[PDB]
């Protein structure tokens, strides 16, 4: 194996720490979120991990965006972390729950005022006429919210992905990449991890 | 807009060139491929772009892997290119066609012998007992194929994604990210690109 922990959330923590300390990785928490329609049309985009633990992986967005519409209709997702300078990939699959509105509100107000105003101004993924449109509306909302709290948009909040599958991939120069996959659940190549996790090695 | 071309495949080419010339990007052709089951369970993983043009985006894999099973069942995919040092993202969505077997064979034999043997040895995403298993089988196949052509596995080949949607995202320090989305297909904020493409600007 060559693992730090047989709890894959703690293995993730170990790798995440190493990615944060790597000077050649800009945002260690950048990840690709894949969603799809119930009818099976996939979509995917980058966003930032904003909290993780036993309960899973947290991220925030406008619920009226493509990703929010798909998660609300079809609450299953996949994440990919790719840390090229360390030749490492982490894949996560699992169901998603929307975060309580109180938790989203508290998180929203912990962010810089410019980010809060950014969320108000931008109906994420709606059509706009040009660049200047955005700059102008942002400055008008800056005026509106001088010395005042910015309210969280009704359409803004978070989700938590509860992991059911987690794969750790370490690339190798000889092409025989190390892949260790954890799944929640015995064959001779299948092994018991912590809690209800099982793990096995996969061919690259 | 701030674009090089209103054909989004040529816009992609322009950005791809800039990513290749960036010394802080290791593999400019690394991309995240999102697929899903017909029933709407998404999955996603990194792989390499291996050709692109008017017909679309080409990639190669074992058809018996998760991605191959999903594409064969449900031939729709999404790609994400993320070039952190340039603060750029490209998203592509479209249908997939499997490449002709003759084209796959010719491509397979153009690769280094070690890569060809790697494809034979590794039933991608099947379970294996340990690291040494892989090293040993690789060396045995090296013996078998000394001074001899390696046959392409029946289960190995490629796919081409024909783009229907392409988004170009340029991150900005002020958070008002530039997003220009091209779709194949008139509102006042929707514009004609080349061929059957339309484009518009989206809120970040
Ligand atoms: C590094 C990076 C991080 C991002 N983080 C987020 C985020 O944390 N939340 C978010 O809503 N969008 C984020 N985006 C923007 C998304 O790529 C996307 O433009 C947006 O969320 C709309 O996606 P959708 O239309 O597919 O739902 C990020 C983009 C980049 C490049
Ligand atoms: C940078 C990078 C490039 C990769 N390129 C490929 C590839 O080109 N073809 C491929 O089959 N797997 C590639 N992989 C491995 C995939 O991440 C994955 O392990 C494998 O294809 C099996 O995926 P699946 O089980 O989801 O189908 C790559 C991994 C990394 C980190």
């Amino acid at each position: 194996t060559h693992l730090t922990s047989l709890d894959p959330v703690k293995q993730f923590a170990a790798w995440f720490e190493e990615a944060v300390q790597c000077p050649d990785i800009g945002e260690a928490n950048a990840m690709c979120l894949a969603t799809c329609t119930r009818d099976g049309k996939p979509s995917a985009r980058m966003l930032l991990l904003k909290g993780f633990g036993k309960d899973g992986f947290r991220f925030f967005t406008n619920f009226e965006s493509q990703k929010g519409k798909e998660l609300d209709s079809n609450p299953f997702a996949s994440l990919v972390f790719y840390w090229e300078p360390l030749n490492r990939q982490v894949r996560v699959e699992g169901p998603v729950k929307k975060l309580p509105e109180e938790e989203a509100e508290c998180y929203f107000h912990s962010r810089p005022k410019s980010s809060q105003i950014g969320a108000v101004v931008s109906h994420q993924s709606s059509v706009i006429p040009d660049r200047e449109y955005l700059r102008k509306k942002n400055e008008e909302l800056e005026q509106l919210y001088q010395d005042q709290e910015v309210p969280k948009p009704k359409s803004w909040g978070g989700y938590v992905l509860y992991p059911q599958v987690m794969e750790f991939w370490q690339g190798q120069t000889n092409r025989l990449h190390d892949r260790i996959v954890f799944r929640r659940g015995l064959g001779p190549m299948t092994h018991r991890g912590e809690e209800d996790w099982l793990y096995e090695r996969l061919a690259p």
